[PDB]
């Protein structure tokens, strides 16, 4: 079998993307955030919390044939970003872009930090990191891929992620007229229960490639680039009038500024990372101080190739028995 879905911005900045999800019978369709960061798919529900659904849709097990409450489970979960969310568990049947998962782990919230509750365009997330990440308690549940693996026609799926448009998740074959040139395949170490992999170096802009290994993971739930300090320095000293402000957390540049590519590298090939996709825009609305895409890691404990990275490549999370990750250029 195979799937395809179509993934969409969430805002003008692509600072996350929601991709939609068929769940129960009848189908109630949610928009989930598909996060190779996480291992649990968690919904927006008829149990969470009244006064944190704002705008969400919701998940109601009790209007679908096919749910069952996994007897005495919980889930409880914290993201590097400091939100969070917690509840009971379900199983029921779970279909993306045409791939259907019967007894698949439905993560019902009771409970969603507020930066859940402030997004009303994201009813959930959908983990597609390793399953031995997962939060349930006490038995473990397995990721939506994890389930899906054995049925697929490969043990993959695809990130094709759009800069300000839509773009693609695939599961269980790799579309060829979807990347130019030749896909680099790179070793996964999957002991932290990411897809954890090494990138051979960097370029700032037209300047020379500087090859030096850098740790960290593929994730789709993370918006920005995160990577050590000397290199994020190295980048915006490119761009005048740069600086880190503690205030806002992190470097910002003048909205006036064209930003210079970034260059990062999978074995011997070459991922380029657009100016423009490192701008986020206005700090506060009417500002001419605009926030980075690439900021550092120092402190997260470990570098982050999120979206700004990975919407610049045709990524392949290659879930074969010894797992790997690839990119091409697109």
């Amino acid at each position: 079998s195979t799937g395809s879905a179509t993934t969409t911005p969430i805002d003008s900045l692509d600072d996350a993307y929601i991709t939609p999800v068929q769940i129960g019978t009848p189908a109630q369709t949610l928009n989930l955030d598909f996060d190779t960061g996480s291992s649990d798919l968690w919904v927006f529900s008829s149990e969470t919390t009244a006064s944190e659904v704002d705008g969400q849709t919701i998940y109601t097990p009790s209007k679908s044939t096919t749910a069952k409450l996994l007897s005495g489970a919980t889930w409880s979960i914290s993201y590097g970003d400091g939100s969070s969310s917690s509840g009971d568990v379900y199983t029921d049947t779970v279909s993306v872009g045409g791939l259907t998962v019967t007894g698949q782990a439905v993560e019902s919230a009771k409970k969603v930090s507020s930066s859940f509750t402030e997004d009303s365009t994201i009813d959930g997330l959908l983990g597609l990191a390793f399953s031995t990440l997962n939060t349930v308690s006490p038995t473990q549940q397995k990721t939506f891929f994890d389930n899906a693996k054995a049925s697929l026609d490969s043990p993959v799926f695809t990130a094709d992620l759009g800069y300000h448009a839509p773009g693609t998740y695939n599961f269980g074959f790799i579309d060829t007229t979807a990347y130019t040139g030749s896909i680099t395949y790179t070793a996964v170490s999957t002991k932290q229960g990411f897809w954890e992999w090494t990138s051979t170096g960097y370029a700032v802009g037209s300047g020379t490639f500087k090859s030096t290994s850098i740790d960290g993971i593929a994730d789709t739930g993370t918006t920005l680039l995160y990577l050590p300090a000397t290199v994020v320095s190295a980048y915006w000293a490119q761009v005048s009038g740069a600086k880190s402000s503690s205030s806002v957390g992190g470097y910002v540049f003048p909205c006036s500024a064209t930003l210079p590519s970034f260059t990062f590298g999978v074995g011997s090939a070459r991922i380029v990372i657009p100016g423009d996709y490192i701008d986020f825009g206005p700090i506060s609305t009417g500002s001419s101080s605009c926030f980075g895409g690439i900021q550092s890691s120092a402190g997260i404990g470990i570098n982050i190739f999120g979206d700004v990275a990975l919407k610049a490549a045709f990524v392949v999370f290659n879930g074969a028995t010894t797992p790997t990750l690839g990119f091409a250029s697109k």
